[PDB]
């Protein structure tokens, strides 16, 4: 039957749809936003109301240049201070881990790396990479080489875990990419290679990402 | 984690909340059931949007002198044609069993009452007799009372299965309702026995209901 049906009662789902939500909410509607708050401090209660106030607060503080330190610093502490990871967690963290200074999202990785391999047995088992890589973009375009070479020597020991070749493409491309920036011996030639590895498998669209950031870091290179 | 989050694919959780609405939708507001059958047939494609489509148009021609024929027709179809029984039929059925033939609610109760056990090792645990009550008075409001006594005579051969009180009060009561429209000897006095067990312990909502019915039940023996 449906005794399933009862396992509604982690209905604390919707808080997953919300954040969901809002993440798209981003791209273009303000006003229906701002109906999102007002009934967010309608219900600004509990700490995982608290917490998706927080992130449209933020939202939409980039989009009208307000300075959200509240709320931000809320997110920070929020993510900070969490000992067990849960899907929530790493689903906000991924969310809102780009108005993050990168000290904190050191931090929140250097916790993220043993209560990974859950998503490691189990899209979603890339969601760590997916995870791992974000943080490395922002990283390169915040431009702190040596914390993103920390996470690449972090994640190439815990490569021990995973064995996908996904990981280790990211990390030999993005390595690649230190040491373009570095000025390093071999570096475009591991960048171009893993570019000609993608494409020569006929994976079209991720080779068409990484050769996107690859033109576009050389154009930065100026 | 939540890999729990996963077992979200079973969201077809939607249509029992989608169903809910429909079913205080009934209760007064019409126009957003006109929408929700302009939506359902927009989307008349597969079963359980007909199935859904089906009961806001029954539930939109009790409402509005509709004769609704087909979908009683199919809502019937459906419900004879289940192999192995789920909540979500024990909703359906609960929900439109108003408008259905005796005949095929006869054939359903065969059905069932095999299945019941889910519910019986589990409000929910008393949903199983929330649904035999709702079948028991609409057969004396439709006047069938052999049915109706023949149904008990089961329960209470199927009353070996549960121990639960609430059950033996109510087939006494019911029983009690036989032997008073059939004139049968010392029934009232059961009866007014089991309503008056019910508000000793002060559980007067549930008397309340009951002594309501057996009061109606007085007043139609004109």
């Amino acid at each position: 039957d449906e005794f399933l049906f009862i396992s509604n009662n982690f209905k604390q789902y919707k808080e997953f749809i919300d954040m969901d939500t809002a993440k798209h909410y981003f791209e273009c509607r303000n006003i229906e936003g701002l109906n999102h708050i007002l009934d967010s401090y309608k219900d600004s209660k509990s700490t995982k109301e608290k917490n998706l106030f927080a992130l449209v607060k933020v939202l939409l503080a980039t989009l009208t240049e307000e300075d959200c330190l509240t709320e931000r610093t809320y997110l920070s502490n929020y993510l900070i201070n969490i000992e067990t990871w849960s899907h929530y967690e790493t689903v906000l963290f991924n969310n809102c881990m780009f108005i993050f200074e990168s000290c904190f999202i050191e931090m929140v990785f250097s916790k993220v790396i043993l209560n990974l391999d859950k998503y490691n047995t189990l899209y979603y088992g890339n969601e760590s990479i997916r995870m791992f890589v974000n943080m490395l973009i922002l990283f390169i375009q915040r431009q702190e080489y040596d914390k993103a070479s920390e996470i690449l020597a972090k994640i190439e020991d815990y490569q021990l875990n995973d064995d996908c070749l996904y990981e280790r493409c990211c990390v030999s491309f993005f390595d690649g990419i230190i040491g373009l920036i570095n000025g390093k011996e071999g570096a475009e030639q591991k960048c171009v290679q893993i570019l000609e590895i993608f494409q020569l498998l006929n994976c079209k669209t991720i080779h068409h990402m990484f050769q996107t950031y690859l033109e576009a870091i050389k154009h930065k290179l100026s």
